[PDB]
């Protein structure tokens, strides 16, 4: 099976971030930072490759501090998709901007993420990054409605998980981002192409486990992702698996219709 390639942890795909093409994609991020976070990046005047290296350090830090292997993590992982938004003014801009702003406000001389002596204030930096993403409408954490058929004990467990992962829950279905239904294999979905490589998403793994594999190992085309339609209809394992990975899972893997039947908007490819 192709799962021999599957990432064993949700740390950064270092080869992607060191690619010359990825470094060149950060040019517009660098330029945008020099205007909209000018007070906080002028000192360091970071290059495209320095920014790529900082992304790797930030991604490695949150996997080390908040990944699946951690018991009692102090924070929930930021969505991997946030780091892949290279548009001027997008999520990566605000992640890097917030990081440099926080460093400046704390008087740090350098970022020190690989250093175990420096985790409690690095955790606070990630809480600040998440606040900045929410405030700039790059990130919305789930506001969840539980369908009435979910029984009391299971609902109680789900509410605990939701709250511990920066989510909220509501009794007003029309205001919810997600509707959760009762739950009634080994597959992947290709999601991005770059030269002769394809990024694949593994079913029931979070996006930080997405893995770059050879294009000729996936005989399927990348289908367009679903257009966001409020609300997502997913079954309870979307929340239960979020607690395993300390990372909100991908709704597409858990989607159902209003009669709880599984929905696969994009085709699932057996591994």
């Amino acid at each position: 099976s192709l799962a021999v390639y599957r990432r064993k942890d949700g740390g950064p795909a270092t080869k992607f971030w060191e690619s010359p093409e990825t470094v060149s994609q950060l040019d517009s991020v660098r330029v945008w930072l020099g205007k909209h976070y000018k007070k906080y990046v002028h000192a360091d005047a970071p290059t495209n490759k320095t920014l790529a290296g900082l992304v790797v350090q930030l991604l490695q830090f949150q996997e080390d501090a908040f990944g699946k292997h951690v018991t009692n993590p102090a924070f929930t992982k930021l969505p991997a998709k946030c780091f892949m938004d290279f548009k001027a003014g997008g999520a990566l801009c605000h992640i890097l901007g917030a990081a440099y702003k926080y460093k400046n406000e704390q008087g740090w001389r350098r970022f020190d993420l690989q250093n175990p002596s420096r985790m409690d204030r690095n955790v606070e930096m990630f809480m600040n990054i998440e606040k900045t993403l929410v405030q700039n409408n790059c990130l919305t954490r789930p506001n969840i409605y539980l369908i009435p058929d979910i029984d009391l004990k299971l609902a109680n467990k789900l509410k605990d998980i939701i709250k511990r992962h920066q989510g909220t829950f509501t009794d007003e279905k029309s205001k919810a981002s997600h509707h959760i239904y009762p739950y009634s294999e080994e597959w992947l979905r290709p999601v991005m192409r770059k030269e002769k490589q394809v990024l694949v998403h593994w079913g029931f793994y979070p996006d930080s486990y997405d893995t770059w594999v050879h294009s000729n190992d996936v005989d399927a085309e990348i289908e367009d992702p679903p257009i966001p339609e409020k609300p997502w209809k997913v079954h309870v394992k979307w929340i239960l698996d979020t607690d395993i990975f300390n990372e909100w899972m991908n709704e597409e893997d858990y989607e159902v219709d209003e009669n709880r039947k599984p929905v696969s908007f994009r085709q699932r490819i057996s591994t």
